[PDB]
């Protein structure tokens, strides 16, 4: 197995996959690291697995049907996953916990929301749709995009909303097009 955190990229207290040479700090891994199973399959295991089982999975979807799916296990796992994929771009570090606001010429969001908040909300099965999921994930990077407004800091939100959207695509098997 790899010697460091394939989220963080740090060393440390890790938990080998028994499937993949992959590891993970206990509260890196979405969902936290279980207690016992052995073996133990990592989610990246567990997404492919479920690719495995019905090949079609990944034919072409429209996005608005992938939004209004119920968050049933699966797609449950699919959320965690893409909020996973963020996490692993050093850069979420910026939206990871509880923002806030004073600064000149620009007032603070209406909804504040961070990945740490969805991360609480996945694990207490809060959203009933993807779409709830997905609502609050973009949140994060509109309220970041409009608070600094003319700063080039607001790149950072472009930047990890990119990743967002890639990951979205690729996790729920979005149609391509140009
Ligand atoms: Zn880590
Ligand atoms: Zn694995
Ligand atoms: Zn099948």
């Amino acid at each position: 197995n790899s010697n460091i955190c394939e989220v963080c990229n740090k060393w440390g207290r890790l938990f080998c996959c028994d499937t993949c040479p992959r590891s993970f700090h206990e509260h890196c891994h979405i969902p936290s690291v279980e207690a016992n199973k052995n073996p133990w399959s990592c989610i990246f295991c567990r997404i492919k697995t479920i690719q495995e089982r019905c090949p079609e999975s990944q034919s072409g979807h429209q996005e608005s049907e992938v939004l209004m799916r119920q968050m049933l296990p699966e797609e449950q796992l699919k959320c965690e996953f893409l909020l996973l994929k963020v996490y692993c771009d050093s850069k979420s570090c910026f939206f990871a916990s509880e923002p806030y606001y004073n600064r000149e010429g620009s007032q603070g969001p209406q909804k504040p929301m961070w990945l740490n908040k969805v991360k609480t909300s996945l694990n207490e099965q809060m959203y009933t749709r993807v779409e709830g999921f997905v609502q609050d994930m973009r949140l994060i990077f509109h309220n970041h995009k409009e608070f600094y407004r003319e700063d080039k800091f607001t790149r950072l939100g472009i930047q990890v909303q990119d990743i967002f959207e890639k990951n979205f695509r690729n996790i729920f098997a979005i149609q391509e097009t140009s």
